[PDB]
């Protein structure tokens, strides 16, 4: 396990092995490792036992019976964000508090996920959709639950931050997790594209982000990229993620069919095209986003983009075409 | 007769004759109805607009829902109570009938605006969003510091539909329920003052490019146009106190100050900074009302008056007279 954690600063860490080796505690192990690596416990005077207590409770609140949106996905997004934070184009740009916010946001961003979509929750008149007025239903809930867990016994990892730091961190984390709602994707992308075209860099080629709006925008898209990073990973990892999302989707589709509902796109196990669906996912969502991130940090993300394009060509390879 | 049983009734009927008028004496209605102004006024309006027949709402279902809704406005909150809800409902009802908007809205849009008005402050605790945020309340935790109370009012207002014999929308189609739900959410979220400046700016833009028939009736083109007018309409109703007959306005001022001072007392007790205009020891009630009109209420109503010109001219005139009252009573 210690050997596998040597790759914690590398894209494509084998998170599934981490999960197996840690007794299904990938989120706790990876968060702890990253907090030590970034010296965050010292910087913010976080008691190690408080950190571990919070992380284990947090991890407990990801559902074991949800195939994709579980603690392994959370650990993956945390670790991917951790790698992106260290991209050369962003060297010394973000404060320790901003870094803490991005990583914490990643860790909680899907907590207590039920394995069905916002639209399903809206369409089925769920209590969650009633609570949140059909608006970013799950993302609001992830935030509420993630913060609420800080209240459990010896779980307040932010106990030694100043009031101002707490308030700032809370705002940033909320802004980041709400940006993981796919209903915001096109607007986020449109604005990121415009940021890229007017971007400013130092002599060494480091990005200049002069206000909160530009800074939080980059953190939002960073964690969104991490959330949408599966197709950019080594193929053996990507195939496992594809298996899991389809299992989750098909279970939702089964519930829709039981309820006499129209079956959502890609949720029908009898009429599904896995390869077609991943190529569409890459072409219409993942590549447009990642090519824009790559533009922002050029050339830092070229290897990531190369893998994505290779994986796209792979998934397309068994689909007959004119 | 009037859906609550009162003593008297004939006197209540005389007051309800003004349900179509600005400056209905809603405090009188509240007293005459045994503190059921929201139930009585909503009942009257639904009957007047024939909404029970249109949407096949059983009258007993309507009264049951209204009574339940009214019960969830706090009796010990001086301003944000069932009288305020009744007032905003009745004010929206008048604004909907303004000549410039004749035949513009569907019955479902009318139902949405009235329903939104009725629930728009339900279960209000008598403290602000910012107070709830500053004190780390469960509500602010639930709603991530964003439109905290307004999200709550919606959730409660909708949830009460699920109580026994309370679903006034049971005979709407699936599509109608979905449309009404979206409109009601859009309207109540627009009552968040954090959205006021943007909302007014966009209303100004709409006024600059407004289209009218030769009889000065507004032409709205799409959902965006219609919901924008409905959002500003209910926001105007929410902010209509200073445009009312002075005796009504004077009572609303007394009540909001009572509520604000109570929040300031909670702040002082916890050693927090006391919020603007919430410090009973250092208040200028009259000066604050003039400020309120100059910076919030007049800019809004002047723009609404433009939109429906000349429908709201008298409302505007009353506002200016009332500003002068509070000006004239600054110590
Ligand atoms: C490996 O496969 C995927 C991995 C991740 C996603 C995916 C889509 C959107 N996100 C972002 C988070 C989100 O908001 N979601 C989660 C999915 O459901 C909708 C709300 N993530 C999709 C994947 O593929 C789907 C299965 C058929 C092709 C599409
Ligand atoms: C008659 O007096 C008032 C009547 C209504 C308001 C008022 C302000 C904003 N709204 C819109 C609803 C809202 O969002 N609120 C409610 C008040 O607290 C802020 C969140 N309503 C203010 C009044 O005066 C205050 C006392 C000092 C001057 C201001
Ligand atoms: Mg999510
Ligand atoms: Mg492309
Ligand atoms: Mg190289
Ligand atoms: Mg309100
Ligand atoms: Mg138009
Ligand atoms: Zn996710
Ligand atoms: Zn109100």
């Amino acid at each position: 396990l210690a050997k596998e954690l040597e790759d914690v600063n590398k894209w494509g860490l084998h998170v599934f092995r981490i999960a197996e080796l840690s007794g299904n505690r990938p989120l706790t192990v990876i968060m702890h490792t990253i907090f030590q690596e970034r010296d965050l416990l010292k910087t913010f005077k976080i008691p190690v036992d408080t950190l571990i207590t919070y992380l284990m409770t947090l991890e407990d609140h990801y559902h074991a019976d949800v195939a994709y949106h579980n603690n392994i996905h959370a650990a993956d997004v945390v670790q991917s964000t951790h790698v992106l934070l260290s991209t050369p184009a962003l060297e010394a740009v973000f404060t320790d508090l901003e870094i803490l916010a991005a990583i914490f946001a990643s860790a909680i961003h899907d907590v207590d996920h039920p394995g069905v979509s916002n639209q399903f929750l809206i369409n089925t008149n769920s209590e969650l959709a009633l609570m949140y007025n059909d608006s970013s239903v799950l993302e609001n809930h992830h935030l509420a639950v993630g913060f609420k867990l800080l209240q459990e016994e010896n779980c307040d990892i932010f106990q030694n931050l100043t009031k101002k730091q707490r308030q700032s961190l809370r705002k940033m984390v909320i802004d980041i997790v709400l940006a993981t709602d796919m209903s915001k994707h096109m607007n986020l992308l449109a604005d990121l594209k415009t940021m890229v075209e007017t971007k400013k860099v130092t002599s060494s080629g480091v990005l200049l982000l002069d206000n909160y709006s530009d800074r939080i925008q980059v953190l939002q898209n960073m964690v969104h990229c991490a959330d949408l990073s599966n197709p950019t990973k080594p193929l053996q990892l990507y195939r496992q993620w594809t298996d899991r999302i389809m299992e989750e989707f098909f279970r939702q589709g089964d519930r829709e069919r039981e309820r006499g509902m129209e079956i959502s796109p890609m949720c029908d196990k009898h009429n599904a095209s896995v390869e077609k669906s991943q190529v569409g996912f890459i072409d219409y969502i993942v590549h447009p986003l990642w090519e824009t991130w790559a533009d922002l940090v050029h050339p830092d993300a070229q290897d990531i983009l190369d893998t994505l394009e290779d994986n796209r060509e792979w998934y397309q390879s068994t689909i007959p075409q004119a």
